[PDB]
């Protein structure tokens, strides 16, 4: 990798998430989304390092912090969809096109920490919050398909959550340092999104009774002693991360449970491996997989980019001093996007 080029946001506030569009084609526009202040901003990767900028999206509330964004596409036509949210616990579908909000959702009691949509299912929206609590949105038909916490859910705020491979289940982590598994391909989460669907407020007067899902299929305090503010899945493996300079390659149970066999009782855990870096003990810090999950990028509170081969680099520039808050890659690798406490952008070329 090689620096090929670098820009500041003129809020010179901090960027707390990128992400690139996956569901463009090739020979398509590569294009990549920022947050921060109350802005969503969109740009445009070219030939010999060039960064253009497509539009910006700035929220009516100038006291709205973005902390998150995921891309998403509209089943029906194929065209992109940003999912925007942070500080005022409002989720924002944001057209590209346009940077026109399409619709909003209002649920949460507090901030929403991360935004993801399911793998298979373009419609289904997981938001993680500082209210405790997860929430699964079917935004086709505007409908909060469950909640999950309450009881045995998180006992403190939610940093971050991601689905499997395939959608079926999702594991989540947060202040309380605890890492969760929710099962959503149980017959009643899969009643849940089938109803979901048939839902339509003009065909009744009832509302949509949401699942309200209070315990965990599994739950573990035992990988990290700090709060867990990232946490993504390997297959049937997860890579999580705290404060204390590692992320932590894991699994549920002992050596050969398969993760699919677990009881919500299983006490052991299993750790595979770490991966140590230095300078990233400060909360909110995301490190990122490319589209195959062949690479791993973390970037530091001082500027530097760590980055392993998953079958280590330091990727550095004497300009780039600020904390790396998030990093995305281009879907076929050859761009690595590193964005900033400062407003800074950094363009990374294979
Ligand atoms: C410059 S400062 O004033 O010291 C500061 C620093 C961090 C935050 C902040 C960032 N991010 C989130 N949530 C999203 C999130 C969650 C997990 C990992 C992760 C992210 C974004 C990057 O890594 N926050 C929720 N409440 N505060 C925050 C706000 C102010
Ligand atoms: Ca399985």
């Amino acid at each position: 990798f090689k620096c090929v080029n670098s820009l500041k946001e003129d809020h010179n506030q901090p960027l707390f998430g990128v992400q690139f569009n996956w569901h463009s084609k090739e020979g398509d526009p590569l294009v990549f989304a920022t947050v921060g202040s109350n802005r969503v901003t969109l740009y445009e990767c070219h030939s010999q390092g060039e960064i253009r900028l497509l539009q910006s999206y700035v929220d009516a509330d100038a006291d709205e912090n973005f902390y998150t964004c995921a891309w998403t596409y509209d089943s029906n036509t194929s065209h992109p969809l940003l999912a925007v949210a942070g500080s005022r616990g409002i989720i924002r579908i944001i057209n590209p096109i346009t940077m026109q909000c399409i619709k909003h959702y209002v649920g949460h009691g507090n901030a929403i920490n991360e935004l993801k949509f399911h793998p298979r299912d373009p419609n289904l929206l997981l938001s993680v919050s500082k209210d405790h609590a997860l929430r699964l949105w079917n935004i086709q038909t505007d409908t909060l398909v469950a909640i999950f916490g309450g009881v045995e859910g998180h006992r403190d705020e939610v940093l971050s959550a991601d689905y499997d491979l395939l959608g079926e289940k999702i594991m989540s982590c947060g202040m309380d340092h605890s890492l969760k598994l929710w099962r959503i391909n149980s017959k009643r989460m899969m009643n849940a999104i089938k109803e979901s669907y048939d839902y339509n407020p003009n065909k009744t007067n009832r509302p949509f009774i949401s699942q309200k899902i209070h315990f965990p299929d599994f739950s573990t305090r035992d990988i990290h002693r700090n709060y867990v503010d990232c946490v993504r899945w390997l297959g049937d493996l997860i890579l999580s991360k705290s404060c204390e300079n590692a992320i932590v390659c894991w699994k549920p149970g002992k050596m050969e449970d398969d993760i699919d066999k677990i009881k919500p009782s299983e006490s052991n855990v299993t750790i595979l491996g770490r991966f140590d870096y230095s300078q990233c003990d400060i909360w909110y810090m995301r490190f990122s997989m490319d589209f195959w999950q062949k690479m791993l990028a973390l970037g530091n509170q001082v500027g530097k980019l760590y980055v392993w081969d998953l079958e280590c680099t330091t990727l550095t520039h004497h300009k780039c001093g600020a904390a790396i808050r998030q990093t995305s890659f281009s879907r076929d690798s050859s761009i690595l996007i590193a964005v900033c406490d400062d407003a800074s952008i950094w363009r990374w070329d294979r």
